[PDB]
């Protein structure tokens, strides 16, 4: 089993690891433009190794696509 699910850049991510968007992403739900900077801290590895779910201020628990997230901290 290699689910190794890494960052935008290529750091490794795992169940209580910490993203970042890299850049402005925007969901069609009542128009959510999520900035870039918006920290997702407390990601999960899921199915998907282009995948996690994590959470943010706002929205918790959401599966993303950790393509434009950033691993924060170091």
């Amino acid at each position: 089993m290699s689910i190794e699910v890494r960052d935008c850049n290529g750091a490794l991510l795992a169940d209580g690891d910490n993203v970042s968007l890299i850049k402005d992403l925007k969901l069609k739900g009542s128009s959510t433009v999520l900035k870039r900077g918006t920290m997702i801290r407390g990601i999960r590895l899921t199915d998907s190794e282009d995948e996690i779910e994590g959470r943010t201020d706002k929205i918790k628990g959401l599966v993303l696509r950790t393509e434009f997230l950033k691993k924060a901290g170091s």
